[PDB]
């Protein structure tokens, strides 16, 4: 987890994987609602237009759904019933949810 | 200009400076309206919600205003009357326009 620890210089926290695999924001802009992220979980230097929901828990979620660490809403299917093998791993959608297609 | 040429591997086109100083998108997502950019002019892997205006010319512009290469709208003051010296150069705002404050 880097969501707490933080990251070595030259890397930033990926909010999806909670690993320091991101490059980090190449600026020092003040963003009232924080920085936007790529759908794969890295911040970049553009301000969000509205706040990210602060927290998410499975207990809040509908049947068959779980939290997205990208959106902190119950956006992701719990079971995407996917039996593909991928080198790059699976694609994520715009809500940061994996679905059953290999990353190109 | 990289807006046409394109960029060497490991770098991508900065739409503001038209120099290959960007890292490039670390994905192969299809975005119907293209990728979002940081306010300093680099694409990242999140899809735009609406299209960028395709083209901008000064002739379209109000008095005292010129095109933003970020937005292709007449967003920037032509004269920000700024006589600061900055190592990092001047800040840009969310429309990609310079204004009279040194980058931290
Ligand atoms: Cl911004
Ligand atoms: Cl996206």
């Amino acid at each position: 987890g880097c969501e707490e620890a933080g990251c070595p210089e030259g890397s930033a926290c990926n909010i999806i994987t909670d690993r320091c695999t991101c490059s980090g924001v190449r600026c020092r802009v003040h963003c009232p609602h924080g920085f936007q992220r790529s759908r794969y979980g890295c911040e970049f230097c553009k301000c969000r237009l509205e706040p990210m929901k602060a927290t998410c828990d499975i207990s809040e979620c509908p049947e068959g759904m779980m939290c997205s660490r990208l959106t902190n809403k119950c956006d992701c299917k719990i079971d995407i019933n996917c039996r593909k093998t991928c080198p790059n791993g699976l694609k994520r959608d715009k809500l940061g949810c994996e679905y059953c297609e290999c990353r190109p």
